[PDB]
This record gives C-alpha cells, structure tokens and sequence, in this order.
C-alpha cells in the first residue's frame, strides 16, 4: 500500500502529525503508510521537498510560499498548529532594556522567511525601536540556546521547545509568547507535493481526514504532551511548557489568517507572495470529516 513521506523539524508545530501516525496505527487496514522523515534545519527539510524524496512536510508558510513564488509544485492544505511561538531574551533581561542609544541587537531566526522574523519586526515597532536596530541571524532550531548562553546572540525566535529548552539549558528568558505580539499569526502549515493531489487524491484525503481528526484530538492537554514525550528528544517538563502555550483543534487555513502573512511579507519587501487561490487547497481539510 502506498507510501507517503513527510518532512518534519522536532517543533510542537509539527506535533499533529505525530498524532496521524499514532491514529492510522489503530486501523486493522490503514488506506496509506505514513513515513515521518527528520531534519534538524529548514534548508534541508525544503530541498528534499523541492526533490521529491518527501513528499510533503510541516514547514514555516512563508518558506513555503517563497518556493511557490520560484515556481514549486506544493499546495498548503492545512495548518500544523496555532501559536506555539516564543522570543527568548538573555538570563535577566527585561523588555525595557531595548533602547535606540546603543549597539544593534542580535536575533537568531530559524530562516529568513519566517513569522519568528515577523514577529520580531512587530516587538521592535511595538518598542519603538528604529529599523535595523536588530539585525538578523539565520539558524536552526536546536542551535539557538547555545548560542544565546555563550552571548553569540541578544535573544532568539522560535517554536517551542526551542525556547523553553533555552530556559533550562543554561540561561535564556521568555521575553514574550507570539500570542502577545501577533495574535494567532500563522507560522507552519502542511503542504503536499502538487502530484498526490493530482494523481492519489484518495489517498491525499485519507491523510488530511485522519490529519484532521488528530487534530481535535491534540486540543486534550494530556495527550498533546505524551504524543510529544514519545517522539521529540525533550524531557516532560520541557515538553508541558511547549504544548502548554501551543493549540490544534481547527486546522483551516482561513483566508484572513493568510492575508494578514501576505500582508506582513509584502510590507517587509520579503518577496511577492503567492495569491490564496495559488498556494492554499483547502478542499480536502473541508471536505474531510470532523468525527
Ligand atoms: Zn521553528
Ligand atoms: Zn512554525
């Protein structure tokens, strides 16, 4: 029975496909196998996308909608979760010690194209900092809290765990959660090669059917954080503070979620975005059923 290989970074946005797998375990006869395959840095993730060696993933919608914008084949078709997103600042650092009086601040985000970058341009507009007063800096995930403890950077923006392991890997401080600076902004959504959808459309609507029954599944607390402790290399502790702040349930990519990214990467001169229509298919979330 086929085959389906989706990408993934160890992040709670991710999460729900987690929750697939352990759903589509419990059929006597699943219509599809579903094979998770990891990164550790988005660049690697999107070239086996861009290659076909996966053939969907949970990624930053930007990322996403950039490749589009380069001529990919991918449709979005659902989101991976709702908030989830943390700024860390270094051990002791209040948000009232940004100021335009002395040297830029340094912001690890993991890609150029991403709502941590967003995120962190609002927090700067919101404090009244002048522009380019925080530079930028590129890198995965499980980089950032080494790089914050050892002052490489001022602070970071990212998924969780990312940010509560910085708080227990040393000295990081949760400056503030996405929720408070971008209220419910998109960041990852799953995507799919234009080819499953094309070619193995039943199998493409059993995945996001059982996609999205998982993901009402993942609104109960206690089971967000097992599926969790069971996959990601992260203690209980880290992995409650993460699905804590992080929330599933309705997954539809909404029109007015999208325009306000759109909105946001045209501003920031990122790159010409792709319009709804071009980039969201968001037929097989609807047309799926809740139960
Ligand atoms: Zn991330
Ligand atoms: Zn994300």
């Amino acid at each position: 029975q086929q085959v389906i290989k989706i990408g993934y970074l160890p992040i709670t946005h991710s999460a729900n496909l987690m929750m697939t797998k352990k759903l589509l375990s419990q059929y006597n006869h699943p219509k599809y196998k579903l094979e998770l395959v990891k990164f550790n840095n988005w660049p690697d993730l999107m070239d086996a996308l861009n290659s076909g060696r996966i053939d969907g993933a949970s990624t930053l919608i930007e990322l996403a909608m950039k490749s589009k914008q380069k001529g990919s084949n991918i449709k979005a078709v659902a989101l991976g979760h709702h908030e989830g997103n943390v700024i860390m600042g270094q051990k002791g650092m209040h948000l009232n010690e940004f100021n335009n009086n002395g040297d830029d601040y340094h912001f690890g985000i993991p890609h150029r194209y991403s709502t941590h970058y967003l995120l962190l341009e609002e927090l700067r507009k919101q404090l009244k900092i002048k522009p380019g007063h925080f530079s930028y800096h590129e890198m995965s995930p499980a980089e950032m809290p080494a790089a914050l403890s050892e002052h490489r950077i001022t602070g970071y923006s990212v998924a969780e765990p990312f940010g509560a392991l910085g708080e227990k890997l040393g000295k990081g401080k949760t400056l503030k959660h996405g929720d408070d600076v971008i209220p419910d902004a998109y960041c990852c959504v799953l995507v799919l090669r234009g080819e499953l959808l094309d070619q193995h459309k039943d199998v493409a609507q059993a995945f996001v059917q059982d996609y999205k029954k998982s993901g009402f599944k993942m609104n109960d607390r206690k089971q967000s954080v097992d599926i969790m402790t069971h996959h990601f290399k992260q203690s209980r502790d880290v992995l409650t503070q993460s699905a804590a702040w992080t929330s599933y349930g309705d997954l539809t990519i909404k029109p007015s979620g999208y325009q306000e990214i759109t909105t946001l990467v045209k501003q920031h001169h990122l790159f010409n975005p792709p319009a709804y229509d071009d980039f969201v298919e968001p037929s097989l979330y609807k047309e799926a059923s809740r139960s």
